[PDB]
């Protein structure tokens, strides 16, 4: 089976972790929930609170992983942003040639730590500025954007295609269209 780390810290956006989680587990992809300040239970943006399943220094131990998922959430966004325990994985995974994926302000995580630059990505439209500060990127309108390794999103309202984006770089289009199929999506 493949394996999906997602990085949840504090002030995450709760939909942006929670169905990426879910649709990811849906595929067959074995997930793991790593809480950025360890094992405690986090309070996301909008308070709801969510259990992760290890710390991140515990989950690092356990890779390496086929995708980093980073949600967004203003707070959560900076608090992956200011992480040297992010930065490294996300180098080593750009290193191995593993896939990164970012949705809404999580992007900006892959600016602080000086991820794909050159590449073209998406934000959500309220980070964009900060997301293009320096030029470092090409900026996408897309709802999914995916430049090789780096795969980008925008909002809660992308989160399942983002998601599927996911399952399908993975686990190919076949897998991605079964998740798909009882979603009831627009």
């Amino acid at each position: 089976s493949k394996r999906a780390l997602v990085i949840l810290a504090k002030g995450a956006e709760e939909m942006e972790t929670v169905i990426p989680v879910d649709v990811m587990r849906r595929a067959g992809i074995k997930v793991t929930v790593a809480g950025l300040a360890g094992k405690d239970p986090v309070q996301c943006s909008r308070d709801v609170v969510i259990c992760p399943d290890a710390s991140l220094e515990d989950a690092k131990k356990e890779g390496p992983y086929d995708v980093v998922v980073l949600p967004g959430g203003n707070l959560g966004a900076q608090n992956l942003s200011e992480s040297a325990a992010v930065k490294e994985i996300l180098k080593e995974q750009e290193n191995r040639k593993g896939l990164i994926a970012a949705i809404c302000a999580g992007p900006t995580a892959l600016l602080a730590h000086e991820i794909g630059f050159g590449s073209k990505v998406t934000t959500h439209p309220l980070a964009k500025d900060k997301m293009m500060n320096g030029g470092h990127y090409t900026y996408s309108e897309n709802r999914v954007e995916k430049d090789g390794l780096i795969l980008t999103s925008r909002g809660p309202g992308t989160s399942f295609e983002f998601a599927l984006a996911i399952v399908e770089a993975l686990n190919g289009k076949e897998v991605a269209a079964q998740v798909k199929a009882p979603l009831v999506l627009k």
